[PDB]
């Protein structure tokens, strides 16, 4: 699929860069014909079929097709798409909370319920995504940006599908890889990828929420991968001694190296607890 070719600064004027990765850079612009605000993502492009740099066509479209696909509250929206010799610009919904990353690292650990509050969040918007049979497959603190980080319970989006595939066959078996202290044992050892990879990172997401301690990171990225496949965690007195056993359960329920035993998004929901690259 081919995209919009006319300049992209003709249409948008930037500014602030929100973030930089290893082949995109995110920028608030805002569209010169209505003045909205949105956020232009773009995207280096790879100049030959062999380049190691850049991200190939195949998967620069994956991920605009999956964002076309998605209208939920707690994920983000895509408005256009433009594209140069260099770059695919993608126009995305503004999120300028900041990410939950940074917000964790203000706050160290949070109490159950402002836990709860974001994880509720998070779990209303991959119920949407897994009811689509969209596995995210990167998600972590990150990749989870506020609204706005001034409120008492601030709201979220989940963003950043670069890494997203439709599921339609159960199972995808394509070497995906995502952030070591976050991806599940299937991926560690490079097993055919479904929906359940997501549930262990929202069982990581939650360890570390509540404790401001990540479950299985060691000193080096192997150290880490190793733990992971091992199952090599603990809840630590020092972090958990007042954390409730229904908030340990939920995430117990998570960590489970078989993915077929692992809570699913419909089985996290209905929880006592809530029911209402990889190479150095």
């Amino acid at each position: 699929t081919v995209f919009r070719q006319e300049n992209v600064d003709d249409y948008y004027d930037t500014g602030e860069e929100l973030g930089s990765g290893q082949f995109a850079v995110v920028k608030k612009c805002r569209e010169k014909s209505t003045g909205l605000q949105y956020a232009a993502k773009f995207i280096k492009k790879r100049r030959t079929k062999s380049s190691r740099r850049g991200v190939s066509r195949e998967d620069i479209e994956r991920e605009v097709s999956i964002l076309k696909e998605i209208q939920h509250p707690n994920v983000i929206t895509l408005h256009e798409v433009y594209e140069n010799k260099t770059d695919v610009i993608l126009i995305l919904e503004l999120v300028a909370g900041g990410e939950l990353f940074d917000f964790l690292a203000e706050k160290e650990s949070l109490t159950e319920e402002e836990a709860t509050e974001f994880l509720k969040q998070i779990l209303n918007g991959v119920y949407y995504l897994h009811s689509l049979q969209i596995a995210h497959f990167d998600l972590k603190p990150e990749n989870i940006m506020l609204l706005d980080r001034n409120v008492p319970k601030p709201r979220i989006k989940i963003i950043d599908f670069g890494l997203a595939h439709k599921i339609d066959f159960g199972n995808e078996f394509k070497n995906i890889f995502g952030t070591p202290e976050f991806v599940a044992p299937e991926i560690v050892n490079y097993e055919p990828l479904g929906l359940e990879a997501d549930m262990w990172s929202i069982g990581v997401i939650t360890y570390i929420l509540l404790s401001g301690a990540s479950p299985f990171l060691g000193d080096t990225k192997q150290e880490t991968l190793a733990n992971v496949s091992a199952v090599n965690y603990e809840f630590e007195d020092e972090y958990f001694s007042n954390t409730s056993a229904l908030a340990k359960d939920f995430i117990r329920r998570l960590l489970v190296k078989d993915p077929k035993k692992r809570m699913t998004i419909q089985d996290s929901l209905q929880h006592p607890w809530i029911k209402p690259p990889q190479f150095e």
